């Protein structure tokens, strides 16, 4: 006879450590930045690229917690969380811009769906499978983005298992521009694998670029206009997630 | 010197027939029926299998066109429509359950996105290209139906290039089911092609069947159940899409 | 128990209503114009894209039939009617030029193979699979228009699920052009999916345009060139459809 | 300034040794079998597997050649082949039963078509081309088979990259067999590059055994079956031959 | 006019701080681990999921870096490194067994080539690429384990780029066991990207598990056994490096 | 009940006639070649494209065997050896340089691994296998140069199904240059099968030309350089062959 483990092995997180909305951003760093923004945070666990916190926002209990660069890695927070009881999870991240005549750094672009280029999704989900957000989730950050006064691009991205595009390959990049917004590294992933699992998703990013215009040295992440696109896509992540975490 | 022709070849219509809001069926009977429902009726073309309305419900004028069974058919209404000033692009249309236990005859699905089978879109997007609803699209399609009290379920379709499932190759029906909850064969090629062209769109599907019950004589699309369905589906894309219409 | 339905649900025809050889043609209208080149005519049924029409030609009675535009809708006709008896299927519709120096408006082209680049063909039959004509029915064809003094080219073609060349992905006809002859939506799917039934099936194309020369209005599908092409290929399908009809 | 060169590489050969109809075999010991059954023959060269004869039959000069076993080595022979003006090529092989009820060692099958699943094929072509015979070459071929009394099938093959059938990934030729007769191992790259290089083409093929029943031991490629079928193949490739031979 | 970045974005490194041999390994943790075995250690940067030493083992100075888990991730390391002068990037991380008889919790293999499943790969470097391991490298590897005396078996890897194996679409693993020795997320990324990048490499993977048997609980990535596995293979690896990094 | 064959049906050869040591060479004429720089020589078959000797050198015994150009017809061979106790084989080749600056006609590459673009790796294997040579074999070959004193590169290969680059498709040729050294026709299959079969491989090839410079006149395949780079490759395969023969 077999049992389930006390502590999911790369999270490290038990079920009474996860709530039913999760917040999961890329960099470890930015868990704590959103934790700063509330009125309650407790830290739970760091293991790997898993930082994760318990916070609280408008008197609701929401989970944040790290992914990591890529699909793969957040395919593991994503499936822990999961067991753990996840119900609602959205993407936090940083983006280029595929649109830099409108979409520009510091912009917030709110992602309802991704044209896949991932490994992940390619092999998990049949072909054509469309990695989507939940209606709900992307209403309540528009309603959120809306009632801030915060604006906020609704748009589709692009998911790529590279960042840096050095070519024996031709680059996509150019073709992509024509069809979607904005471009990362894991939201296909994120918005593919949730629906997979019966989890509502959205996707939220903010610009901190454009890969079209890097060799015109259009990137600067640490920058005030990105951090303060940052800023607002957290705002506007907390309010939709108290939204949400008042229906559980 | 070339000039554009003044009617367009396949729809033979002319851009004073076209409103910025289109609703398309596949059955050229099924747009007489809409036709039917409204305060102001006028039959335009009939070609091939397009047989076009201009229909005015709640005082807004909107076209109604019928595109054929199959996205191929269908992709020439749509780059005509376009070519001629539509903006909106709604698909009215009928399909099989994948989930017969919850979804069945008469039911109506807002689908706001479509796993692709079709070669239209695995030919004329990026692999991977999701093909999905305009959120504000599906917000009043989800909002009229709110309105009249008619319930609509929320779903993903999956959309194929055929109809029957007799084999040399193995079904993939029974994979679709787990992630998909209806499934036509239009719908990938209407999100996906409007999405490509900038129109705003969204599907909405009445059930007739599920072809997972075929074997056990599950279809009837001439019943009063699909009838009702078809019916219900149909007020409520006449009352979102006089709201839109509204807009332009 | 299960029963089989006294009328194919798409086609809305019985068993009696289908002879053993059928003509058929994306254009509703064109049923009417095979059947006024009949010693006598009954049109049977018309539902959706699907007309209908008994015709004896050479006291041979054959059926002709309508199968819309695009492989999907043709899927439907040609399963309805292989359940219904059909033996041999004869598609005679309208293609595109990719030779415009030698088959030109109005030209006839039997073709014995078509490239496939159809959804259905890729998803009913394996990879690498030939859409190819049997051997005897265009021998018919062929036989036929040389009795006739009618001039018919021998091809191959390609079949797309698309007609409008616009693009996000780069066209591919240039390049199709340097090993086929003509263009159009339905070849490969009637000629793979009929071999696949079993059914004994060739195609015959009148042109209407060459789509590498739209851009200089290369299209005349309504003129008289078109016409009189569409007229040949009509009376040398008859003829074929005739002698083929004898045989059974 | 550069030149052609003297004799073609591989096979061997100058213009003045080439006819524009050419016989193509698998072993180089069948094109002496061949020769054998002539007027006349001269051997020409036998460089690696490619052994080559000009034969007189029917007062016909003919070409015959060795090809060796699989697409590559065969699309070497047939590129300097065309290079050096043959305008007709027709390959008289060996090949496997899919339909072991009806086609048995010993038989003849006339291929007009078949499946690719080289790599030949999939690279030098674009996906979906149709490995098809020239219609007036199978003709020829059957023509012959009926005046000398001799029965041929006319059939689909498929044309795979291996013979053995040892398995990590699952054998396809269960599969295969709902859809063709047979199974070799260069008749669609034959098919395909002929077609390209503008030779008309065609196969003809005597089998060996069932490879669905190898594990019951049916295989006799030495036997008196499959060498009375092998003879009775050429007696119909040599008669199709002088008769194409006569038209240059 | 342009200029590069004084430190690399997500790395945080400047070009003085890396050596032309770099082991990377997927946890943050492990980095300090390897620091602890050498004679010097200094740690240079923390930024995401890359944290980095400067080691010095055997009088030599080596890099230890980790990549996070998956290829996305890793991918950014390995630019951001080469870029900064890596010559040298051997991969020392945890693997699943695919041979759970001979390879067992604790034992250590090394990777020479690796079954590439990753969207990385299959995008940046065209299909059929080998991702193998630089043969002086994978020989000092070998040598370093001969010579301490400690166990290494010598295989070929799978990688994916997801962990967990709940299924809509089958798992592969009982066929990649088959040809596989080892299961993990990164090598495949690892051994082809260094390649392409004219870096020389190879992988080295401590045995925590067998997921072929994970449903029998065959799994302790924290347990005696995988801890002293690590130990061992990074004993062999720091000393292959110093080895390596004196050629330079 | 069934009995195996007492000779494999296409090389003609018995479990007594096979080594578990065996050189394969395309060329049936290079089979003599290599016999003629051993102490003693017999002739053993010649069937088809497959000539085979036992050889004797350094008192060691090994097979030596043609394939033919192509990897369909080498599978057979190499599936017939194996099944008859081939342990080892290594197969000494010609090739084109794509590194027309740095390896040119007569220079010798043992390739470690090669690019697969063959149907046979991409039908018996996963997607993404690596077509890689065994560690131990590739080590005897270069410990044979060195000792020698014969310069041998170290590269990766890519293997294709066809030798002329004639486009309807875009030739490769050029990208493949950026990631590999040479191009042959075998290699991919013959290391891809061995790994599959469980094998030990290596390869080793000989310059002939370089294809991306043909049109120059980059080609001299009889020439004194080509002929003494394949009795360099000889002499360092016999030599590492007789090694590793001492092992069985
Ligand atoms: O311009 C970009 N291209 C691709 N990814 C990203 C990102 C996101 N941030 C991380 C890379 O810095 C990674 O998680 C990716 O999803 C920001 N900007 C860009
Ligand atoms: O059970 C089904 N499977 C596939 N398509 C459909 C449809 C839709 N109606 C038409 C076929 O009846 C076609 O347009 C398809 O999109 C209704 N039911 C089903
Ligand atoms: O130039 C062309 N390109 C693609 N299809 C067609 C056709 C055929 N006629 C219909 C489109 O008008 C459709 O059934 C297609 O098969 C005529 N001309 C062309
Ligand atoms: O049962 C079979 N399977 C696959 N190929 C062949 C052949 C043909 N003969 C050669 C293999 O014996 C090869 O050229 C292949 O095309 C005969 N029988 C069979
Ligand atoms: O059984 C396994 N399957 C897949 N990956 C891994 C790993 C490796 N360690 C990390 C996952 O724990 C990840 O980097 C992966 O490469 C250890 N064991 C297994
Ligand atoms: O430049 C080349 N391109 C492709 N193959 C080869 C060869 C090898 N020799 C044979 C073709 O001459 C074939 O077996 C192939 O593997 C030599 N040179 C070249």
């Amino acid at each position: 006879l077999m049992q389930g483990m006390e502590v999911q092995p790369h999270i490290r997180l038990r079920k009474e450590d996860v709530e039913p909305v999760v917040i999961i951003v890329g960099d470890p760093a930015r868990t704590e930045e959103v934790a700063n923004m509330c009125e309650k945070k407790q830290e739970l666990a760091y293991n790997r690229e898993y930082r994760s916190f318990r916070v609280v926002y408008d008197s609701q209990p929401i989970t944040v917690i790290s992914h990591g660069i890529g699909c793969p890695g957040t395919s593991i927070a994503i499936e822990e969380l999961a067991y753990l009881g996840a119900k609602v999870i959205i993407r936090a991240g940083t983006c280029g811009s595929l649109k830099p005549k409108t979409l520009k750094q510091g912009d917030v672009c709110v992602t309802y769906a991704a044209v896949n280029e991932t490994g992940l999704i390619s092999n998990i989900l049949p072909e054509g499978f469309p990695c989507v957000a939940t209606p709900h989730v992307y209403q309540a950050l528009m309603d959120a983005a809306k009632e801030l006064g915060i604006e906020a691009a609704s748009g589709i991205g692009v998911t790529q298992d590279y960042f840096y595009q050095n070519g024996i390959l031709p680059s996509k990049l150019e073709m992509y521009s024509k069809c979607c917004d904005v471009i990362d590294m894991e939201m296909s992933g994120v918005l593919g694998l949730c629906q997979a699992r019966g989890i509502a998703t959205c996707g939220i990013l903010a610009v901190d670029g454009s890969p079209l215009q890097w060799d015109e040295g259009d990137y600067d992440a640490t920058g005030v206009k990105a951090t303060t696109g940052k800023e607002n896509m957290v705002k506007i992540t907390l309010k939709a997630c108290a939204n949400l975490r008042r229906q559980y």
